[PDB]
């Protein structure tokens, strides 16, 4: 079989990587509230991972190309195995886990400061996590290059869009197992779960990290074994390290695809919140379906993108405007997002007065209406409830109603006196708890903006590929694996932490109303200008595609002139 041996064991490796990916991801809710471990010291541990990658990737990857390659993925991804067990050990080696809107009226850090001191189990996690990193090390960089090398004629694009492929259902497993796993107590098979009163929706019930982390752990594990039978083939590094720069068409092109990964990868992160309060419309009901029929498709744009490169006969240049032709196509339905806007969410003390007569230029600062003043309730509080006006309210309370129908289920409240607008006294003025129903003209529209995200996302599939098939062929085939290396260490770097910090910092700014945090003086944003979110979320995504074409453009010039 040849080469095709070694795909089988890289493909199994790719599965593996991203299921440990996202596994820390899944589970990382359950930790915090299991260790008794600060907010902000669970930044550090998500952040471990992160960091065993970054500063590992770079040096190995030039070193591990002169050693055998095959070996070397088996022993990184043999560590990143070792890694899973030693970041669940904590919940064997640790004891039994212990538990312990309103009508108008007319300690967690002290614990962790706690185990803070001496020795305790949340430094096994971190170091746990730190391996996963160091194990990833040698299954992209040096793997990569491996196909490359040994392909016969134009058939490695082809191999590579295979893998992404298979990649793709890492993820899909992920979730089964991963939320399936939550349904099951942390403690399971130790106590009897007839006693248990937590449920899986209970905000204390602790989740299974340690089979979590054991599942992939153990799938970690048995995938490296293919790797070690597989034959061979089928001051240096300062020096070698600076030859990757100054090579004009690779420098700008690790700066092209900083930029439009990170777009890419910023938009995706936050997608579900624009989605949100854009239309109103929840992921609740999206990420669960929309989240699924995704995955082939976004799968068959890199399978396609892999075979129309084999299939052609493309050239360097080629592939490059082949890649731009995608961009292109990206941006200009990226652009189409602008257009299909619903309009502002409208809340009673925000964007507006409480008695509605009026808007309110600034949010801060509020003057309360008549129909708010008789009420005495606190402006933090946040419940947002539907009125028959369809104007939302920041607060049941604010709103002057002071009757409700009982317990059993979100009570229409007998009277609100702001919802009793003049002109209808014998219209209800009762409320509705959850955020107002968006309107359904507004409904079909959301429509348009899923089915373009999905054909978007299609375009970028195909795509997606090239980045790693193109940056091959324009470094020299001595230092293949260290370019993959100090590419990915740049896009992980900047765009994987960089991006989403610096969008919640541009995010924040458009935001009105801010939760209240025990300790921090905003914790979360209940909800954001609808129009100034759009513009400044789509905007910014839609100006850093915008660079990176025009970098494309650039480079198609100078890549030209060179070949
Ligand atoms: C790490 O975690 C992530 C990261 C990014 C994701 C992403 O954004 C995009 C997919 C992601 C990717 O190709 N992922 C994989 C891969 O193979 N990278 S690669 O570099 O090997 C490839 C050859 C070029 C499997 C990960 C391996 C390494 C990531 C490399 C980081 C830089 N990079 C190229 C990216 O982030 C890209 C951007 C999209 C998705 C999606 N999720 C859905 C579902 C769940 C609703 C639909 S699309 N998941 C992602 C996950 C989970
Ligand atoms: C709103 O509140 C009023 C007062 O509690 C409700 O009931 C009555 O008020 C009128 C005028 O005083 C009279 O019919 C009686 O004094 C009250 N008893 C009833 C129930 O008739 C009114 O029904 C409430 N409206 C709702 C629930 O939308
Ligand atoms: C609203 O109140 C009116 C009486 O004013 C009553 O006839 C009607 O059935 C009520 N409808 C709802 C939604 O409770």
């Amino acid at each position: 079989n040849g080469l095709k041996m070694f795909l089988a064991a890289l493909s199994l490796s790719f599965i593996a990587k991203t299921l440990g990916a996202i596994i820390m991801k899944s589970s990382i809710i359950h930790i915090e509230r299991r260790f008794e471990i600060s907010s902000s010291l669970v930044g550090f541990i998500d952040g471990s991972f992160e960091i065993g990658n970054l500063l590992v990737i770079v040096f190995v990857s030039y070193f591990g190309s002169k050693l055998h390659r095959p070996k070397l993925i088996g022993i990184g991804c043999f560590i990143m195995g070792i890694g899973g067990v030693l970041t669940a050990l904590p919940h064997f080696f640790m004891g039994y886990y212990r538990y312990s809107l309103s009508t108008c009226l007319i300690e967690i850090v002290g614990k962790g400061c706690l185990k803070e001191s001496g020795s305790y189990m949340w430094i096994y996690v971190f170091m746990g996590n730190m391996l996963r990193g160091i194990g990833e090390t040698p299954i992209v960089p040096l793997g990569l290059s491996y196909i490359d090398d040994f392909a016969k004629e134009g058939h490695s694009s082809l191999y590579l869009g295979i893998l992404n492929a298979i990649a793709m259902i890492g993820p899909i497993i992920g979730f089964t197992l991963g939320s399936l796993f939550s349904k099951m107590y942390v403690d399971i098979g130790y106590v009897d779960l007839s006693t248990i009163r937590i449920t899986p929706t209970d905000s204390r019930w602790v989740g299974a990290w340690w089979l979590n982390f054991l599942v992939s752990g153990l799938f970690s594990i048995i995938s490296s074994i293919p790797f070690f039978f597989l034959p061979q083939t089928p001051t240096g590094f300062f020096q070698s390290f600076k030859s990757i720069l100054t090579n004009p068409l690779y420098v700008m092109f690790v700066l092209l695809t900083l930029l439009q990964v990170s777009s890419y990868i910023g938009a995706f992160t936050y997608v579900f919140k624009y989605v949100e309060q854009q239309y109103g419309q929840p992921s609740s009901k999206a990420n669960i379906l929309l989240g699924v029929i995704t995955i082939p498709i976004f799968a068959s744009g890199m399978f396609l993108g892999g075979y129309i490169i084999k299939k052609f006969k493309l050239n360097t240049v080629g592939i490059a405007k082949f890649s731009c032709f995608t961009a292109v196509m990206s941006l200009s339905f990226y652009l189409l997002y602008f257009f299909i806007l619903c309009e502002n969410k409208s809340v009673a003390g925000l964007t507006m007065t409480y008695d509605g007569n009026n808007p309110v230029t600034s949010h801060r600062d509020v003057p309360l209406s008549y129909c708010n003043s008789d009420c005495n309730c606190d402006e933090s509080q946040w419940e947002p409830v539907c009125g028959n006006n369809g104007i939302t309210y920041i607060s049941p309370c604010l709103a002057g109603c002071k009757s409700s129908s009982g317990n059993k289920k979100p009570i229409v409240f007998y009277n609100c006196s702001c919802l009793e607008v003049t002109g209808l006294q014998n219209r209800n003025y009762s409320a509705h708890l959850g955020e107002c129903p968006r309107d359904d003209a507004c409904t079909r529209k959301f429509y348009f903006f899923v089915a373009i995200q999905v054909l978007n996302l299609f375009f970028s599939a195909l795509g997606g590929t090239s980045h790693v098939m193109l940056i091959v062929k324009i470094v020299q085939p001595e230092l293949k694996s260290l370019a993959l290396g100090f590419h990915s260490m740049v896009i992980r770097a900047l765009g994987g932490i960089l991006a989403p910090i610096y969008f919640g910092a541009l995010i924040d700014t458009t935001c009105i109303k801010w939760s209240t945090n025990n300790c921090g003086t905003r914790g979360s944003c209940r909800t954001y200008n609808s129009t100034s979110f759009s513009r400044v979320y789509l905007g910014l995504s839609s100006m850093l595609r915008v660079s990176s074409l025009v970098l494309y453009i650039i480079l198609i010039y100078a890549m030209k002139k060179k070949y």
